[PDB]
């Protein structure tokens, strides 16, 4: 079968349950580095962002180049982090307190992001959790090719 959608759904569920976080989702980039939240596991208590189309200026202007070379975002508390206003308001609209966002690659090509959000309260991200989510993104990268 190699059903990609099923594997991705299982992945984000697996991650959300194991890290005990409020949302894990996959953001898939369009050809211009806009994109869509294509798969999501979220706690019922918060609003689902599934299939939201996002036109993020940082991604669209850089064309993901930094994320293609392994940059990631790990922020425990988005209100004390130094974020520009419009990006903080996107996160606020997604009800985010803390964010761990890692690149999903096809070779060196940035295909999307694998993102964990904490929505209840801030949350320190541990070293291993960053490695965990990155390694999950590796597994997704393999699956995408062969889907
Ligand atoms: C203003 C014009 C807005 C805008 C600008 C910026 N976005 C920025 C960085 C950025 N954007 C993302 C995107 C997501 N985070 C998610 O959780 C999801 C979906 C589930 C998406 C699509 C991330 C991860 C980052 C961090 C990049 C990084 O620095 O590692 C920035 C730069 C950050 C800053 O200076 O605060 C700007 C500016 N994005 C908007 O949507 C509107 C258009």
């Amino acid at each position: 079968m190699a059903n990609l959608d099923k594997m991705l759904n299982t992945t984000v569920t697996e991650v959300r349950q194991f890290l005990q976080v409020d949302r894990v989702c996959v953001f898939q980039f369009e050809e211009d580095y806009s994109g869509v939240v294509v798969v999501e596991a979220v706690d019922d208590r918060w609003i689902s962002i599934l299939k939201t189309q996002v036109r993020d200026r940082y991604f669209m202007e850089t064309r993901g180049e930094e994320y293609s070379h392994g940059r990631y975002q790990a922020i425990a508390d988005i209100y004390t982090a130094n974020l520009t206003e419009c990006y903080r308001d996107l996160l606020t609209q997604f009800q985010v307190r803390a964010i761990l966002a890692v690149p999903i690659l096809q070779g060196k090509k940035l295909w999307g992001l694998l993102v964990a959000h904490q929505l209840a309260a801030p949350r320190q991200w541990q070293t291993w959790e960053i490695d965990f989510l990155k390694q999950q993104a590796v597994v997704v990268g393999i699956a995408i090719q062969q889907s």
